[PDB]
């Protein structure tokens, strides 16, 4: 073990969940999924029709991702440093947001779906980590032939958490399976293949592109139901809690641009695809909180800054950063 570098001692809460309505926040961490495929961003296809009959849901139209891997996107989005000044080797022994949140009060979850935090969650108690690739943990798992653990799966028993946790801030992270590659068509359940005919070969180059290309835009559909059920989960607790919801890909995808598939290239020479990300804000009515611009220039950097306001902490390190919400209040 190393000792911790600490960037946001000086964070504190302006307000606690005694004095006002406890807020509660899911952070869906997103896989695979490309901003230009998102019907909001001028997609051809419908994408995202759940996400499309929910009010209050803000479509961010230029996020590029910090990197193009899981191991090196997801600690910088939960970063201090940024990605200017981000180092993969060491964000594991710096202050991350969520160490800052847990330690002002603010109750922390983390479900994957995908893989794990990457190091985000290890200075916290292991109980905060739950394993939801694990079909004793996950209750949707049997649902298709591949015996793949489904997204949605995380939402089960969110409740329970909730109970446990009454009255208190909570933030709750659902790292998702999403759009991994190269079997798109693992990645969601027959409700959803809608797009059709579909590649269900493991060699990408060697199906026909139209095939590859319905198998991840039904990939997304699937996403796009787990977005929508998690706001609905999100809205059975608005009444005793402001409830909000960001969704965030890790990176892009290549599909055949220039030959290249999948993802990981080395920021030097990856293609923009794989940075070009979508990010997703709800919010209910009664929080208070009020989006950014669509067309806000943003980046992985935004993330952090974000969570701090949903809980109203302040931290010097972050003061001049944008964010995916404003600091004004319209009463
Ligand atoms: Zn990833």
């Amino acid at each position: 073990p190393k000792d911790t570098i600490y960037h946001a001692k000086d964070a504190v809460q302006a307000t606690k969940p005694d004095m006002r309505k406890p807020r509660l926040v899911v952070f869906v961490v997103g896989e695979t999924a490309r901003a230009d495929h998102v019907s909001f961003n001028g997609y051809e296809r419908d994408t995202f029709p759940q996400l499309a009959k929910i009010d209050g849901v803000t479509n961010f139209s230029n996020v590029t991702s910090c990197g193009t891997s899981t191991a090196y996107s997801v600690p910088c989005m939960f970063s201090y440093l940024g990605a200017d000044e981000y180092d993969v080797d060491t964000a594991k022994y710096q202050e991350n947001v969520l160490d800052t949140l847990d330690r002002l009060g603010v109750s922390i979850l983390w479900r994957d779906n995908n893989s794990d935090s990457k190091g985000v969650m290890d200075k916290l108690p292991k109980a905060q980590f739950a394993d939801y690739k694990s079909a004793t943990n996950n209750a949707i798992c049997n649902t298709n032939p591949y015996n793949e653990c489904r997204d949605v799966g995380m939402l089960v028993g969110l409740d329970d958490f909730v109970a446990a946790n009454n009255g208190k801030d909570m933030l709750i992270m659902l790292h998702q399976m999403g759009n991994h590659g190269p079997a798109y068509f693992k990645r969601y359940d027959e409700k959803f293949a809608k797009f059709t005919p579909v590649c269900e070969g493991n060699e990408l180059a060697k199906c026909e592109h139209q095939s590859l290309i319905n198998a991840y835009d039904n990939a997304l559909l699937a996403t796009d139901d787990f977005i929508a059920q998690s706001i609905q989960w999100l809205q059975t607790h608005s009444n005793a809690y402001d409830v909000s919801m960001l969704y965030v890909s890790d990176h892009g995808e290549s599909l055949g641009e220039n030959g290249v598939y999948l993802h990981g290239m080395p920021n030097a020479f990856a293609p923009k695809e794989q940075r070009s990300v979508p990010a997703f804000f709800w919010t209910d009515k009664q929080t208070g909180i009020t989006p950014m611009a669509t067309d806000t220039v943003l980046t992985h950097d935004a993330i952090t800054p974000t969570l701090l306001k949903l809980f109203d902490v302040t931290a010097d390190k972050v003061k001049d950063r944008t964010a995916f919400i404003r600091l004004e209040h319209h009463h």
